[PDB]
């Protein structure tokens, strides 16, 4: 791994790193896990460059060819990490010097009105995918299908699970179509994982006010209904996935957004997304805003049930230390205190 | 031939209904207009387009091209993707399991003795200096030329044809000694410095569109398609095989399917006026150095084309044969496979290597 890492990056990077011996090779750590580890490789501060190449990049292990399609496409268009490198057991990506943001950032004003900004322009993007929404009722299905097959051995997982069946899961997808299929949203090329996570704070720039956040991880990317990536978004107001005793997350409802803040976020999107928007008279523009909140509040049940029957399913077959159950139980709560919030 | 077969077409209808922008979304099947480009088991081509009484809305292309892989994949897509974002292939609007949909772009494709024309291989010249410069996510090891090599070098020493004439010929190309002659052209190929960048691989006539309405701008009216040869390699074979390309028309109508003539090869003369072309194109300073070094330069970088040439026979050659067993495709493969070798070795006798 060290020499693969070596031999990938010897192979793949153009200047220092064609004529670098292994003993010059600096890699590390920067996620470890059992799929998707993320390396820190570096040249010897002590080598100048020779040309424009990176002195230090990301290399990524999956630990098919869409995804490899859409990071080329983002890199080609400065909306993603440039890619250096890909091969068939993961690529080299462009290292971006950053951190994540934190859960209670989010509500910053000047955070969420660049999130949505720039979630506005990754939803303009055309992508040579398939336009038909099919994406978010299919996973549902798909999720629910794998859920009502999964038996666990603990009695606790039992437990658990059987909490969840009693809500007549099959049924309840039913309602939520229903509710979804009465609600337009424009179909759009979604993120739909835009959680803190996954949102980049360049470093220099913290002290920009419009320009210092960056999207990342499309893993989930579709064209999906915006309402969906939207709401998604909001949910993820509530969980903080830091805590570092199990179940590794916390769940606070009082933190989802308010009328205020939403229609903060909303007042930067569609300026964004439609450009003609901001010459719209001030009650249209209000008529827009008002029709968009219930959209959006609308879809965020989708987010609770689908990342809901997504964290069942993970409990049965993932290693990653994370309350899974916990988590659904809280994705599950929050979708039913969201209907009878929404009275839907 | 022309009409396609119920089930591509109706599957065709739906990747397109599905996969592009604007009044496509809203076609009915009845209105759905399609027709063959190739045919084939392998690469069929088909022609996509709205009825001409239906209104664009926005973007969208009013007809596509289809392309479907039949019968044989994550590198071939990426360049694919890459090459239209920098507008140096065509537009790529659709991606799936059983192939793509592509900008249609109005064309024919270059005939063999278009490729000598002095403005065609100028402009070649540039194109291809640009496709090299360009950087690709991909490895960027010389490795793919003998590598490849090897390949069909050890698969076409363990096939048995039956059919008596393929089998003679089989055995006239054995006589050489390939895997010997293989070392021979790897050592003096070895000793020739040639720039590794990202090769087109397959720069024939066949692969170079003539663009609609520019047959009178000067420098640009090509373009460059069918990638799916490209990695990177030496310099000298993307521009010797394409020479080697001059002596080759495959548009010819009766069995073997194509006409060898090695006094159609480029002289000094138009080789010269090539990479005139392709120098100033491929590195910013050229231009204005001394004159004297200008010919140097050019002088080693012919002895470098013309030496690589040979491994786009060998190669090609290999593959013919390896072709021979395993392709439908009605080809002269085995009478190509020694045209090739002909010229392997008259070019040389030529170069008295
Ligand atoms: C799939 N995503 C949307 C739903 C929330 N997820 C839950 C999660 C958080 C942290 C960890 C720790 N590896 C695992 C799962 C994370 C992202
Ligand atoms: C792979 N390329 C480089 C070598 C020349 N080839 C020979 C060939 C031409 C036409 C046909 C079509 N009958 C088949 C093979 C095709 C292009």
């Amino acid at each position: 791994t060290r020499r693969r890492a070596y031999l990938w990056c010897k192979e793949f990077l153009p200047g220092a790193w064609r004529g670098l011996r292994e003993d010059e090779f600096h890699i590390s750590v920067i996620r470890g896990g059992l799929s998707n580890m993320l390396f820190q490789c570096s040249l010897p501060d002590t080598t100048a460059t020779l040309g424009d190449e990176p002195r230090k990049v990301l290399l990524r292990l999956y630990g098919m060819v869409l995804e490899s399609v859409m990071f080329a496409i983002l890199a080609e268009r400065s909306l993603g990490p440039k890619l250096y490198g890909i091969f068939p057991q993961g690529r080299l990506e462009q290292f971006i010097p950053s951190r994540r943001l934190d859960t209670e950032e989010l509500s910053l004003p000047d955070i969420s009105a660049e999130i949505a900004e720039k979630m506005a322009t990754f939803h303009g993007m055309k992508m040579p995918f398939n336009k038909e929404p099919k994406w978010l009722f299919g996973t549902m299905e798909k999720y629910l299908k794998e859920v009502l097959r999964i038996k666990f051995t603990e009695e606790s997982r039992i437990k658990k699970l059987h909490k969840l069946l009693s809500y007549n899961l099959p049924l309840e997808l039913e309602n939520l179509r229903s509710l979804l299929e009465s609600t337009p949203s424009p179909v759009v090329f979604c993120h739909n994982d835009c959680q803190e996570g996954n949102i980049l704070l360049l470093e220099g720039r913290e002290n920009s006010e419009k320009q210092k956040l960056m999207l990342i991880d499309f893993e989930y990317s579709s064209y999906n209904y915006r309402g969906f990536d939207i709401g998604n978004h909001f949910c993820e107001w509530m969980y903080d996935y830091s805590y570092e005793k199990y179940p590794f997350f916390r769940a606070n409802i009082r933190k989802y957004p308010t009328k205020k803040q939403q229609l903060h976020f909303i007042s930067s999107y569609l300026p964004a997304f439609q450009n003609d928007f901001e010459n719209l008279s001030t009650e249209e523009k209000s008529i827009i805003k008002e029709e968009m909140l219930l959209e959006v509040n609308r879809f965020a049940l989708a987010s609770h049930f689908l990342w809901g029957l997504w964290s069942i399913v993970q409990a049965k077959i993932s290693s990653i230390e994370f309350g899974y159950m916990d988590y659904a139980q809280a994705r599950f709560d929050a979708y039913f205190h969201q209907k009878r919030k929404l009275g839907v």
